[PDB]
């Protein structure tokens, strides 16, 4: 690794302190007094303290006046030697943040007449914009430093289609980088692209969503969803697939958009659609990736587009997909990754303002609470601005309906509340939730947007890992089993989840209100419910396993809270035992439409459970207080849980509702809390077309759910 040759080193580690490092074998030569120099300036430096290091001797110096950024600084030793003042830790100080915070817009501001380019690079001494265009003249123009560390330049002419890169000079080293706010990029996101507004017209206006507990979330990956040969969709693994109406499998079973609509889901959650690394857009079939390797936060991923070479195309297709879903009454949730970037060292953040956008440990090294290399320092003011900017942009430009925050716990609460204010204002009713894991990132525990602090984040939901493990079984231990798999030890936790996880007797609340509990038993992470259960119950036949998985769905779908379903879960999706399929082949990750046909009856069961939920508000109480007033547990045994919803006068169409979950293949009788005749709406066999009436007792035969209801 080559480098600029320098006599000694000097860094601005704080607004008024300069650290001078002198190579050991020069300690007696390059000695103090040290002076700071710049055009029009030459001041003395006071040595607060000095001490030896491995191969260098250090001097912690103080300056009477705070360092002025944007200009090259020289520090001279008494020996006459000099070196350029480099950037130190000063960038991560509150003082530095308050001095340079910029509240204006950044990026490329286009007009048919001219484009204004702006980049925040407070610690830099120079910046320029590099313009290029297919078969055209390339030009690089110096940018001017304005207030708040912002560099800008106005380029006359119509820049539509022009590619651009920023050149930022930090510590006398120029780095080339894509605009952090790039809203379009070239294939494989190598350069940003300036594009005129595409005049997209949203023709499927939707009123703000009623309430979180009224949603049914369906998590899917754009490639997985339609890549299968029998998917019935033409644009396999592309944005346009979901725009295809009335598609069906070879045997005639509904597929794609029609399928999703038919299931009764309200929100389709998509894995990362912003540009990420992991798939060569030039050869999309040669590799696969979930997409959790952020490159450009304001631009779409190119492998899902019909043509990744034409900058506007991916934008057009993602917007059409979203508008079409809306035309069909479906809403969209975007999985976003503001907790880290792919390859910190070469990221736009690091190349523009070194050390600013990432958290560091006490030793000065990048923290790794995310476990993937770096943690975005959301608490830094321009980072908080970026995240808020990004969320509002996706809402305004792509008209989405919510966001699932990957590693939500890595973000700081103030940032979360700040973006929430801006996001809900731009789009009333949107869903905002994520995995509030308490991770080892350098933030005080009460500042982490973790589950534990849910009480301070009203309007933000969290994946309920407790309810997940209670029903399915511990996720960390393959063999561990949950209530649905026959473990009576988790019956109470399950009942707690059924009640919205907002407190149950001796059990402390998981979240304050049910609107904040994302109830699920499967997601793209870890083994699918089918594969997990297959390892935990190696001696159980497929038929029984199917009943257990259907049981887990009924528990979640008939539970207070916000139901979440992993795509393919409805038909026992399997990944061949793969635990973490982030980069596995399509054979592993594709949505198996053949399996969808095979278990069309099971899929139908979950469809009925969803319709049941939608037709009865009793399952969608809006507060822990209302739940305490209409839900009560009637029986809690190792393999049997019976609860009921009552006093539903102005709540439900039905006067009383009883739900019994049985997790054992044996048969048992269950006494009702009264002798009034009820309607047998469902049993382990599934829903009954013509509900028979039963009295005093009811048979509970095998694994499954029985539902009784009293009309009015
Ligand atoms: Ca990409």
């Amino acid at each position: 690794m080559v480098s600029i040759r320098r006599s000694f080193e000097a860094y601005v580690d704080d607004m008024n302190i300069i650290t001078v490092l002198i190579p050991a074998e020069q300690k007696e030569i390059m000695t103090p007094p040290f002076r700071l120099e710049t055009e029009i300036t030459d001041f003395p430096l006071a040595v607060r303290e000095e001490y030896s290091l491995e191969a260098k001797y250090k001097y912690v110096c103080v300056s009477d006046h705070p360092v002025t950024f944007g200009k090259i600084h020289c520090v001279r030793a008494s020996s006459g030697h000099k070196t350029d003042l480099q950037i130190g830790a000063v960038i991560r100080t509150a003082a530095f943040d308050d001095e340079f915070y910029y509240d204006g817009e950044l990026g490329a501001v286009y007009t048919a007449d001219h484009t204004v380019f702006k980049v925040w690079a407070p610690a830099a001494t120079s910046a320029a914009v590099k313009l290029s265009h297919p078969n055209k003249s390339g030009r690089t123009f110096q940018m001017t430093r304005l207030e708040k560390g912002v560099y800008a330049v106005t380029v006359t002419g119509d820049l539509h289609g022009y590619e651009y890169l920023f050149c930022i000079c930090n510590n006398s080293e120029w780095m080339e980088t894509v605009d952090q706010y790039a809203k379009a990029v070239t294939v494989n996101g190598e350069k940003g692209v300036v594009l005129r507004p595409d005049q997209m017209k949203w023709t499927a206006p939707l009123k703000p969503f009623s309430h979180p507990v009224d949603a049914v979330i369906y998590e899917t990956h754009l490639r997985d969803f339609s890549i299968h040969e029998n998917s019935g969709m033409i644009n396999k693994g592309k944005y346009l697939a979901l725009t295809e109406t009335d598609t069906q499998t070879a045997n005639g079973s509904s597929s794609g958009l029609a399928y999703v609509k038919e299931l009764g889901v309200t929100h389709v959650e998509l894995l990362p659609v912003n540009d990420f690394a992991g798939v060569d857009e030039e050869k999309p079939l040669d590799a696969y990736n979930w997409g959790y390797n952020p490159l450009h936060f304001f631009a779409p991923e190119g492998s899902y587009a019909s043509n990744p070479h034409d900058p506007q195309t991916r934008k057009t297709e993602l917007k059409q997909m979203i508008n079409t879903l809306h035309q069909h009454g479906l809403r969209v949730i975007l999985d976003v990754v503001f907790n880290h970037v792919y390859k910190r060292e070469n990221s736009p953040f690091e190349k523009t303002v070194p050390g600013y956008f990432f958290r560091h440990d006490e030793c000065g090294k990048p923290s790794n609470g995310t476990g993937v290399g770096n943690d975005i320092a959301s608490e830094r003011r321009m980072a908080r601005k970026f995240i808020a900017d990004c969320v509002v942009y996706w809402l305004e430009e792509y008209n989405v309906d919510g966001f699932r925050f990957d590693l939500l716990g890595i973000l700081d609460i103030d940032t979360v509340l700040y973006m929430k204010e801006k996001a809900t204002k731009a789009k009333p009713g949107i869903l905002l939730f994520g995995e509030g894991w308490d991770l080892a990132t350098p933030l005080p525990h009460e500042q982490k947007a973790a589950l534990a602090n849910a009480p301070r984040m009203p309007g933000i939901g969290f994946f309920n890992d407790m309810f997940r493990d209670a029903v399915k079984g511990n996720t960390f231990h393959l063999k561990a089993t949950g209530f649905a798999l026959g473990n009576g030890e988790s019956a109470q936790a399950v009942m707690h989840g059924i009640a919205g996880s907002s407190g149950w007797k001796a059990l402390a609340p998981i979240v304050p209100e049910p609107s904040q509990s994302i109830n699920y038993v499967e997601s793209h992470d870890n083994h699918t419910f089918w594969d997990k259960m297959s390892f935990a119950l190696p001696q159980e036949n497929d038929s029984r396993k199917r009943s257990r998985q259907r049981l887990a769905v009924a528990i979640i779908l008939l539970a207070q809270g916000v139901p979440f379903i992993h795509s393919g879960q409805e038909f026992f999706r399997t990944k061949q035992g793969v635990e973490n399929s982030y980069q596995s082949s399509d054979s592993i990750n594709q949505l198996d439409w053949d399996r969808r046909e095979t278990f069309k009856e099971d899929v139908h069961y979950i469809r009925r459970l969803i319709s049941l939920r939608k037709a009865h508000p009793a399952f969608r109480l809006r507060s822990a207080a209302d739940i305490q007033r209409h839900l009560e547990c009637l029986t809690l045994k190792e393999h049997l849980i019976a609860y009921r919803l009552y006093d539903l006068d102005e709540v439900d169409e039905w006067k009383d509702i009883i739900v019994i979950h049985h997790a054992s293949p044996d048969s048992v009788e269950w006494r009702l809390p009264n002798d009034i005749p009820y309607r047998l709406l469902c049993d382990p066999s599934g829903f009954q077309e013509d509900p028979t009436e039963i009295k005093k007792t009811v048979a509970v035969n095998g694994i499954g759910t029985v539902i009784l209801y009293l009309a009015s």
